[PDB]
């Protein structure tokens, strides 16, 4: 079904990555419409659309409780600029929530929460998809008991007769969530995205606190001096070197056990999707 431009009512301002908004999509206009999420572009220019559109196609092929669901797509007349529309999901970002809420989430939510990043996670590596971006600022909160994984803005899909893929000339990095392999040889897998996961339940059990985020715990073990370029460097040696975030305050063992051995120098050594989400719910079932 279409979604006319027209009848798409501005609401709110939701959040930049391009943006996204909160928007009615009220045709019969009384008000009643639905509220939805749409992402566009703020420099759609011809590469970026191109890869905007990829982006759709990537989320359109996913069907899972814990991705976003796809709605549709509004096109502009012309130049055919691109409008994603999503469902809206009222929570907003983990990253906000956590922050909002802290510790009166229990452990036993976050490992709900954990669980089902990791489960959304598999099932995107069962279509060959590498995320590239895992980190809690792309999770969102349907409700207490439900996240997604809600931008595929970096995701690519793997050739077909490789097991990674290698970017050439990087743009956008969030090079302190990245494997040694992706900042030394550009080069992303699944492997690297479970590295990634790491960090994203580091994320969770430091309740996002500012002071402990992993830019300020890695700039902090590199030096604080180290600026551009020379911080990719560096970063790039102490991991080699067993450099590690440290444990968050008040983290079970078992956890962090999981968060070492996603942060494995040697890729074929990292545990897969399937059997963290195993372990993880058997964490659950024994609290
Ligand atoms: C950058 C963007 N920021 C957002 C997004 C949303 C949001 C929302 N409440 N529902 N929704 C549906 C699809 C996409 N975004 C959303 N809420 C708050 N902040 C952002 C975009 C995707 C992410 F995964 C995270 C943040």
């Amino acid at each position: 079904t279409q979604f006319e431009e027209r009848h798409l009512k501005f609401l709110q301002q939701l959040g930049k990555g391009g943006s996204v908004e909160m928007c009615r999509y009220d045709p019969l206009q009384d008000n009643t419409g639905e509220v939805v999420a749409v992402k566009k572009l703020q420099h759609s220019t011809e590469e970026h659309l191109r890869d905007f559109e990829r982006e759709i196609e990537i989320l359109k092929s996913l069907q899972h409780d814990n991705i976003v669901k796809y709605k549709g797509v509004c096109y502009s007349a012309g130049r055919r600029n691109l409008k994603l529309i999503m469902e809206y999901l009222p929570y907003g970002s983990l990253r906000d929530y956590l922050q909002k809420h802290k510790e009166r989430i229990d452990h036993i939510k976050l490992l709900q929460y954990t669980s089902q990043i990791c489960k959304g996670m598999e099932y995107l590596g069962t279509k060959r998809y590498i995320h590239r971006d895992l980190a809690t600022r792309n999770i969102l909160v349907e409700n207490e008991n439900r996240v997604k994984i809600g931008d595929f803005g970096l995701t690519k899909v793997l050739p077909q007769d490789k097991e990674y893929y290698k970017v050439k000339e990087p743009g956008e990095s969030p090079i302190f969530w990245y494997a040694p392999e992706s900042l030394t040889e550009s080069k992303f897998s699944v492997a690297s995205d479970v590295w990634s996961f790491g960090v994203v339940l580091y994320e969770l059990f430091t309740y996002i606190e500012k002071s402990k985020s992993p830019p300020a715990e890695f700039m902090r073990m590199i030096g604080n001096d180290k600026q551009g370029q020379m911080i990719v460097f560096h970063l790039i040696e102490l991991l080699k070197n067993n450099g590690r975030l440290p444990r968050p305050d008040g983290c079970p063992d078992e956890i962090y056990m999981i968060m070492t051995e996603c942060w494995n120098n040697n890729v074929n050594q990292r545990p897969s999707f399937r059997d963290l989400a195993l372990r993880v719910d058997q964490i659950r079932d024994n609290m």
